[PDB]
């Protein structure tokens, strides 16, 4: 069976779309807003170097920063988002910002050279300038096998921005209060997405993408605790704090 979208779940695709086009900038035209990205000399890739220096972290904080601000953005717009308590809001946000950046980011993620690419070299982030900003191999390298294979699934936009809202709809958080409204929201979300798949994406592909879109906010979850163990380890250098912004500290925190 393939049941048409109905004209609520066309209204939350278009409400998605719209609110994705106007919390991420395809060109990347603020970046330039942000502290300077700085690429010390560390071929050995020495994590001694890397934490005394921190080049990139002012920089890539700043990204993450920005990028927080926006997923907080794009979540108001969700559908039902904003008929949950404000901190059953703040909890979701909370717990899925480095998720929805992660998978956001995709869109800048390249396989031309396993980078994201935001405009000439000064913004473009290799692994490297990620060690450079004191983050460890242990996150970054199951990052870009996870980049790789969600761009393999070639999404479409209407997907892309399902799954983001999806993420941040979780029933299953810590900490939230109303996860029965929570999973009601995101299985209005989840169907779509199943009914948009099924009567949309075209073969071979017309089925078995939900599942594998499902895995990868499994695999979202591992990345986020993963990144929230050496963000811990990166808090012990000195003067680290200097280098991020509040609205990080508190986040991740
Ligand atoms: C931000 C966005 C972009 C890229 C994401 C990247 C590349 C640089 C390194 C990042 C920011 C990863 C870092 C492991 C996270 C480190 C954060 C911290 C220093 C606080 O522990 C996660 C996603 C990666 C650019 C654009 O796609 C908007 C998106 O929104």
């Amino acid at each position: 069976l393939r049941p048409k979208l109905s004209e609520e779940q066309q209204r939350i695709i278009a409400i998605l779309l719209d609110a994705h086009h106007k919390t991420y900038d395809p060109t990347y035209s603020d970046f330039c807003q942000f502290r300077p990205p700085v690429r010390v000399n560390d071929g050995g890739g020495s994590v001694t170097l890397e934490l005394s220096q921190l080049s990139m972290l002012p920089h890539l904080a700043d990204l993450v920063s920005y990028s927080i601000q926006k997923v907080i953005g794009f979540a108001k717009m969700i559908p039902g988002f904003r008929d949950l308590t404000s901190e059953d809001q703040i909890v979701l946000l909370k717990s899925s910002a480095i998720e929805v950046i992660m998978l956001r980011s995709n869109e800048s993620f390249t396989m031309d050279d396993m980078s994201w690419t935001c405009g000439n070299q000064d913004y473009k982030y290799r692994v490297s300038d990620v060690t450079k900003a004191g983050q460890s191999l242990e996150l970054i390298e199951p990052l870009i096998k996870f980049q790789v294979g969600l761009k393999k699934l070639n999404l479409h936009e209407e997907e892309h921005v399902l799954l983001m809202a999806i993420c941040i709809v979780s029933p299953d958080r810590p900490g939230v209060q109303d996860a029965a409204l929570i999973e009601a929201i995101q299985d209005r979300l989840s169907n779509t997405l199943q009914t948009y798949i099924r009567c949309r994406h075209p073969p071979p592909g017309s089925h078995l993408l939900y599942a594998k879109m499902i895995q990868k906010l499994a695999d979202l979850r591992s990345l986020n605790e993963e990144h929230s163990k050496q963000y811990r380890c990166l808090s012990f250098q000195p003067e680290c704090s200097m280098k991020l912004t509040p609205l990080v500290l508190e986040v991740f925190g």
